[PDB]
């Protein structure tokens, strides 16, 4: 079955018929850092080689129009750049200058102002281009989405009874010793619907409660946590029994958002649970054990669940039993 | 008619009679990065050329006061900077030094401490100025407002019935495959008012509810979303019928705020719906279709709406019909 | 009278008897960027001059222990660094190397590995020190608190009647065309108190409501806004009449927090209203006027207020009149 | 007794049996900046020395395959790099080039394109590697967790009566004159539990209320603040008397999260109070005193508490006395 979101977090959507494609060029920086690495590294190589060529020809051109080329056998003549024997030497000086290596076998001189104003322009644009590209690299290396790689979601969501309440539970973890700051968990139920009046709504998102009113959706996440959605009157699973579950066409999107401790930058880790990955009547297997001075987590057991005695009834039907029980 | 906010997000306000203009110089960095590009690139060129000139004259000056200029025919004499034949050579050494190209035809020496302490000062201020300016460039290129270019708002807001409730709806979209992290939507109604007591309040902002109490204002925005404001008792559209709408003098400001995935930086995309852009009795045309392995969006249809059967009554009058219907 | 917070935002508190002062050295970066500019620029100059000296002596030392110094009249002998005639030349090479100007009159050679491993160490530490310091500069220039300079608070808070409710109002503004993203306003009442049991609490902070439950504390701030605190049953001004106000010993701290549009960084602008700056029975003078295509703000009038007819009674006593009025 | 969180903020947990260790390499930047300094500085040294060697051999190799090595006695022959007498000179040119010191005793030439395309590759990768590493340093120096060093938590939590309510109180402070922006305090109670149905939950986190519904959890923190948790019906200390406290097996985790004023980056300071550090019947000793123009804090007294008359009863039992008192 098709899902909206993959277990690893990527989203199965393509944006077609974007009539106004120039917008991608309007915020070029976003397109650049969003590219695949091969394409950054390609552009990176190109941006540098074309500038050095582009200036290299302008350095050659000053030397040509000046007549430096024509008098190389005459020492009386002095050029813009000492030693520009040909079209190759210009390329090298062009790099020697803009990288600011400037070996100084090729050296500029007093004799032309035409050259000085180029060295000037170059150095300036050399800084602006170099910023743009190095900046682009730094951002791409340091970007926070990468942290998501050391944030795990449990492979299944489970439904079982907890202190008399029927609960939907998934487990989350963080493989690093460092932290997710201002950590928080939110969850969205994704399923299509139809209004009384006729409107079909493709992949309708309804927020699932996972601590919003108590601030228990704000996580302190060191050892793995089991996030619990209590299936109450206000739940979208209120009228879903063990029987009905597999015949429902729904998907739970789970989103973990906080700041990578070292870069202040906010990360978003995502995963999905489709109807078949929601185990009814199950419990997560413990992972925590005590050792001398430290609590040790056993990630082998992180995804593992086991079965428990659990009603087949919808949460709603459990209430109906309770209403008669308290009234008895 | 005059609007407060343009559809593209820019705001029609000018800040006149700012008596204390020095404040703009107090936080210079904000003024700089807020400038138009022509003016950054201008200042950028200028800041660099004046330093190189300013030092170039000081390099010339040491050479003049020392008497290096007077003895160029004497090799016994050795200068601060080998080869400073005139006022031009000094400018070149000044750049050769501060860019740190340092071709080394112009080379400093032991003979003057006067020169060494300059090379010292220069290099230090060369780093501080270079930071300030390159930094200023980097910030301006990477700034998040730019993302707003690949965030679209629907061209109209529509009002129609949804599961028995009258709703104001606008649609939002994101043209990129990358994400808006900690995405959230808020909306402000802008219209003037008068208190019982007499006070006129120019462009009074009252927050429009778009999910605040359920956290459904926190968006997971991949494919386009239709943001719904339920027009209930607490709504500012409670007493507005189809008839009255066009004769109201109001404007809805819509604000999308989240973090650009790659730079942790927060973006704010804005748009406005003036009274004439609010289509009563309309529905948004679907955009989502299924393809092999991927959900495809059709942005051609993004802004498109169609008409449906919809009451001409205000939400309030619909309730009055319901009160008698339930009491019947 | 002593205030806790100045009108410009600075806080009248000193942190004395910090026994564990090393902590300031533990997070050195915070102390550095928190310093006055004179002291950054001082340290900046020093950090660079001591490294260049420190290496300069090590460059001199290799040259001394090797015996390069003793043979300068012998060309057969070749040194670590060509041309190190004395203790001054070493300082210059040391800079020429670490700034990477490297004029190359002073050039390293094959003949000693002792020199190569220094050039190596230097270049590496040259990058680490240069990062630390340039970074420190960049941060300090770009820091967001500076924006606060172009965020104004009204000079007074006023109390007057608004649609039958008694309200405490202050006005806020933003002098720039650019934005404060995720803008929000919160306000704290600061006054001492005593518990029934005996405990004196020095400067007790109680949050003042300014939109928290409706999200109207989240500002869209283009033209100036009048922030309104409705003085209701839950207000700390519930039992304060015009008469009692000046004899109360209290201070309202007002805090504006949002993100500078260009740097994603969060700014905090603060101000205070002491009991004497709270004008009872007053209204803010309008500032907004319409011009062709643009709304123009008149900051001359920003702080200005005028008097209106307003009850001398506490909000509580107004309710008591209303209770008998509705019961009549 | 074992705690979950240390008083200084570090967490007693180890992540064992991480089967998928490659993920650490997938987001390498996080692993790098998370390393101990010795290991950054080690890698930093290594990354640079291996590139310079790696290129140095390629520079040597071009010189070898070309036959430059074989003709050093022939001036007719001209090499890729003037002066590459051996395997050592190549290493030096390799650094001279990539650091961009380029002393220019070793200079590239026209004669080989083989060399030019290397200089090209090098300079490009020289920028990418240099970014990666300097960036990594900058991040690590500027990271916000460090601020936590100048944020103190009181050594004990105390329980005493405040205006008729039994309260759990701890005190927090900030040693710097600079601010924590968007400051906020949250607190989690950590103790194991067992569901009716059988499920043991290892270290169950239940959020402790410390201002969430009034926004008094949002701190304006200049002088020290006493954070108060009112022990009401909804409290986890509702049924805990002075008698029972020490026999409970619980731990309160306290978390302070806000932005370092200068870097926009968010900091998280943590501490813990185990059952024995919760003083029943105690009050914090004042720290604030007035001086000419400034409020002075006395951090000697910051942690100090003193005893007061305080009920031995649980908050619940105090209510039961009140129920009969009001009914009397
Ligand atoms: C030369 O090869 C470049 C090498 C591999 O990168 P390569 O060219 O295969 O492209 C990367 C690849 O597509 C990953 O799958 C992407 O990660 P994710 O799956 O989208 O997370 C990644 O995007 P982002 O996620 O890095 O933007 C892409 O850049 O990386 C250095
Ligand atoms: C040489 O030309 C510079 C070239 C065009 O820029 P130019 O000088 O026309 O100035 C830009 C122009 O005014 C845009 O309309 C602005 O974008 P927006 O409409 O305000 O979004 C932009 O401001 P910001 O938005 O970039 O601050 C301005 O910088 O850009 C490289
Ligand atoms: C050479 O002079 C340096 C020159 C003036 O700076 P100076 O040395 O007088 O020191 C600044 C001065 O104390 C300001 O009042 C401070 O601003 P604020 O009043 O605290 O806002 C500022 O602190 P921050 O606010 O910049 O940290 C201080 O750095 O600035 C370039
Ligand atoms: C050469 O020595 C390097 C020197 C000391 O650092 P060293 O190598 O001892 O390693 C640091 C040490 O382990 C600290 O205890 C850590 O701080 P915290 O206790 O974990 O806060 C710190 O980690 P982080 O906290 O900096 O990541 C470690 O880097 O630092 C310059
Ligand atoms: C004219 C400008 C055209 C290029 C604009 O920049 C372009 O952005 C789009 C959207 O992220 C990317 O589009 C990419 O993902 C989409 C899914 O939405 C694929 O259908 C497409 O084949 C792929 O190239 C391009 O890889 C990138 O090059
Ligand atoms: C003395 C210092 C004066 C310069 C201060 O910096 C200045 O800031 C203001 C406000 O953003 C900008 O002002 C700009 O927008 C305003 C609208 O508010 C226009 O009316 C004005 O014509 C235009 O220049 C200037 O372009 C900029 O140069
Ligand atoms: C041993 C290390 C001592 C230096 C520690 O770093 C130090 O931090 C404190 C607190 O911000 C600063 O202290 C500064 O403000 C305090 C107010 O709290 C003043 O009373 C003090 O005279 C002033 O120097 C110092 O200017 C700074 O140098
Ligand atoms: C194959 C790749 C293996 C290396 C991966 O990177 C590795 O990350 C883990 C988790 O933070 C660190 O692990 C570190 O803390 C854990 C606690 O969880 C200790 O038990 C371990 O002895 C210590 O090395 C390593 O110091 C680091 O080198
Ligand atoms: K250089
Ligand atoms: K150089
Ligand atoms: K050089
Ligand atoms: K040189
Ligand atoms: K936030
Ligand atoms: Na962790
Ligand atoms: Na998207
Ligand atoms: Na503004
Ligand atoms: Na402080």
């Amino acid at each position: 079955i098709q899902r909206y979101v993959r277990k690893d977090g990527k989203c199965n959507v393509h944006h077609g018929n974007v009539r106004e494609t120039y917008r991608y060029l309007t915020d070029i920086f976003t397109t650049l850092v969003d590219l695949k690495w091969r394409f950054n590294l390609l552009i990176f190589v190109m941006v540098y080689t074309v500038t050095w060529l582009f200036f290299g020809m302008i350095w050659w051109l000053i030397a040509y129009i000046r007549g430096d080329m024509d008098h190389i056998e005459d020492p009386s003549w002095t050029p813009c750049v000492t030693n520009l024997n040909g079209f190759v030497s210009a390329f090298l000086f062009s790099i020697e200058t803009e990288t600011t290596i400037g070996y100084g076998y090729r050296v500029i001189t007093d004799k032309c102002p035409e050259g000085i104003i180029l060295l000037l322009i170059q150095s300036v644009l050399g800084s602006i281009v170099n910023a743009f590209m190095v900046g682009c690299m730094f951002v791409k290396i340091s970007q926070p989405k990468k942290r998501a790689e050391t944030l795990v979601f449990s492979t299944h969501a489970v439904i079982s009874m907890r202190d008399g309440k029927l609960c939907l539970m998934f487990r989350v973890g963080d493989l690093r010793n460092s932290h997710i700051v201002e950590a928080s968990i939110r969850a969205k139920l994704i399923k299509s619907k139809q209004t009384s009046e006729g409107e079909f709504i493709p992949l309708n998102q309804t927020d699932i409660n996972v601590g919003y009113y108590t601030g228990d959706d704000r996580l302190f996440l060191v050892s793995p946590l089991i996030i619990s959605h209590e299936i109450n009157q206000q739940s979208p699973f209120w009228e879903i029994s063990k029987a009905q579950l597999p015949k429902e066409e729904l998907e739970i999107v789970v989103i973990l958002e906080g700041m990578v401790e070292a870069t202040g930058m906010t990360c978003q880790a995502r995963s999905s649970y489709i109807t078949s990955e929601i185990l009814w009547g199950y419990r997560f297997t413990p992972v925590l054990t005590l050792e001398d001075g430290f609590y040790e987590v056993d990630y082998n057991s992180f995804h593992e669940t086991y079965e428990t005695s659990t009603p087949s009834l919808s949460a709603k039907e459990l209430a109906e039993l309770a209403n008669r029980a308290e009234s008895n």
